[PDB]
């Protein structure tokens, strides 16, 4: 057993007139334990909290997923939702195909998230596939928590 974290981040853009479609293609990377995978969300949940203007929200996942980690991004001029969510890769769950983070180590791995984040965030306004959800967050603020 093993945990396949998805995370799908997404610029939340309600189909205004014509350019508000931003949509990034989910994350997929299943090679944590239980543990390992806890470490590594604990550790990328505070440097989002602290790195970002971002409200994290907790919710369970669909049987195969157990956790569902929320966060609602803000950054300087750019905000966008992102759903981490954990599922249990296992011979019911198997890989499944997605984008690939660069995972290394983990300020890499953090990095990767980042950037992901960054790139969603930063692209904006844009013409995409037709998803997105714009899931309100009542909470607007970080959580502080330096790196030392």
């Amino acid at each position: 057993m093993k945990y396949d974290v998805v995370i799908i981040p997404e610029s939340f853009h309600r189909f205004d007139k014509h350019n508000m479609e931003h949509i990034c293609p989910p994350m997929v990377i299943g090679d944590r334990s239980y543990d390992i995978a806890m470490e590594i969300v604990n550790g990328v949940d505070r440097v989002i909290k602290a790195s970002f203007n971002a409200s994290v929200e907790e919710l369970e996942g669909e049987d195969c997923d157990v956790l569902y980690r929320k966060y609602t991004l803000e950054k300087e001029g750019k905000k966008g939702i992102v759903h981490v969510k954990l599922r249990k890769i296992t011979e019911n769950c198997p890989p499944v195909d997605g984008n690939r983070c660069s995972v290394l180590e983990f300020e890499r791995d953090i990095e990767c998230i980042v950037k992901a984040i960054e790139e969603c965030l930063a692209k904006g306004e844009l013409n995409s596939k037709l998803e997105g959800k714009p899931i309100p967050n009542p909470l607007l603020g970080l959580d502080s928590t330096r790196t030392g």
